[PDB]
């Protein structure tokens, strides 16, 4: 995501941690941040090109298919296993289980923007168009590729004009939502009987890849009211399960 989907992400998952969780959070955060997790939650793709070997922990590729499998699918161009979105995350929430010879404040960090990223439902999808990258359209009357569309755009236009500039407004109707309208689907989306299970929230991404994302979208397409109402819901589903996802990992993690 880019950094309203972030930062929407971790504002929800701030308000779930549980006294534990919250009082790591507090001291593995850098005093610039001023306690908000959200404050730092583009921090990954702020050191992409430093940390050279993050870049591809922000994605995984699949073959032209709405299936995931970790041993098939988690590994760089290079061939080496674990070196994808799923991977960074087990690898990160494992760093945090012992709050060496780590960065613990990076490895927060991390599974914070990552556990956002892998709910992106094109950071799990095609090597052919490299996550919808090379997929040109329109988003209404400008240029704009695919991937950014999920990324960036969607969000940033309800924003604007559903919520008429508040970023809070879209975390505050998504916080009463997940207490009054999906409270049963949030019970699920918490429960793990592992730390963190990435793969199950990768599987959901490729499927909403093929069936939202994807579907019905050409090369050279104009994508405005209709693909951006009829998406909207399952961008509002992806940045909850998200951020109940990111709290709940943490809680288990820090408890
Ligand atoms: C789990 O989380 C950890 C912590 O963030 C990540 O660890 C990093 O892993 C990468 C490799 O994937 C490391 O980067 C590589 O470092 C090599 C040498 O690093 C030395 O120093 C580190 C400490 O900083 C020690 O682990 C050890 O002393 C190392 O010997 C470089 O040689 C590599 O660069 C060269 O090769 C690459 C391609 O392979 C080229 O692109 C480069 O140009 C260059 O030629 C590379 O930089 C990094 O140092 C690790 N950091 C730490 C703190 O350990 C894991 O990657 C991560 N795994 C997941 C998420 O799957
Ligand atoms: C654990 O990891 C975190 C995140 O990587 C790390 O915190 C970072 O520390 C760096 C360096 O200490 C901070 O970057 C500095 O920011 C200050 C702002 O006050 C600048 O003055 C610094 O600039 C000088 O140094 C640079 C060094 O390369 C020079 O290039 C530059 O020209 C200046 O001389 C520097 O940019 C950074 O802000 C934090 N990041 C966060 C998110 O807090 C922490 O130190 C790590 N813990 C360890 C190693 O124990
Ligand atoms: C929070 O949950 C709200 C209740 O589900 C939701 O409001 C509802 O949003 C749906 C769209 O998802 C609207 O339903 C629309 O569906 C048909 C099918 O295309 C349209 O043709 C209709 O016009 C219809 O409006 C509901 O009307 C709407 N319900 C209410 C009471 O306003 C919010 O969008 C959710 N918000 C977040 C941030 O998740
Ligand atoms: N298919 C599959 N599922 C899950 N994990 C896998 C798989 N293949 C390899 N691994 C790796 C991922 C983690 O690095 C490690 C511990 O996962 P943990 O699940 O925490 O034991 O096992
Ligand atoms: C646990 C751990 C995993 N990893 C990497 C290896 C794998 O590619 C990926 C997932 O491995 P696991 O969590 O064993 O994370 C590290 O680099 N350092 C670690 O301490
Ligand atoms: C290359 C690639 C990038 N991405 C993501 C990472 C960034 O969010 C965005 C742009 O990355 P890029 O600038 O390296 O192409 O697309 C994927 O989801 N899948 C991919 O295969
Ligand atoms: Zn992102
Ligand atoms: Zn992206
Ligand atoms: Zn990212």
């Amino acid at each position: 995501w880019g950094k309203e989907g972030h930062e929407i992400i971790c504002k929800i998952a701030q308000t779930r941690l549980d006294e534990t969780a919250a009082k790591a959070v507090k001291e593995l955060l850098p005093e610039s941040a001023e306690g908000d997790l959200s404050s730092l939650c583009l921090w990954a793709d702020r050191v992409k090109f430093r940390y050279h070997w993050s870049s591809p922990l922000h994605y995984i590729n699949t073959p032209d298919a709405c299936s995931y499998q970790y041993n098939r699918d988690c590994k760089d161009e290079s061939g080496e296993k674990g070196r994808c979105v799923a991977g960074a995350i087990y690898n990160y929430t494992t760093q945090l289980l012992s709050y060496s010879e780590y960065n613990l404040t990076e490895a927060l960090l991390f599974v914070s923007h990552f556990m956002g990223d892998i709910h992106q439902p094109l950071h799990v999808s095609y090597a052919s168009d490299k996550g919808g990258n090379t997929i040109e359209v329109h988003w209404y009357t400008r240029k704009a590729n695919l991937h950014h569309i999920w990324d960036s755009n969607i969000i940033e236009t309800a924003e604007a004009d559903l919520y008429n500039s508040a970023l809070e407004g879209m975390v505050d109707a998504l916080k009463k939502n997940i207490t009054t309208e999906w409270a049963d689907q949030v019970k699920r989306w918490e429960t793990c009987t592992k730390t963190a299970c990435p793969d199950i929230y990768a599987s959901e991404g490729i499927q909403a890849a093929c069936d939202w994302a994807y579907k019905g979208v050409t090369e050279g397409d104009t994508l405005e009211d209709e693909y951006f109402y009829s998406r909207l819901p399952i961008v509002y589903q992806r940045l909850a399960q998200g951020g109940v996802r990111l709290a709940a990992t943490l809680n288990r993690i820090f408890g």
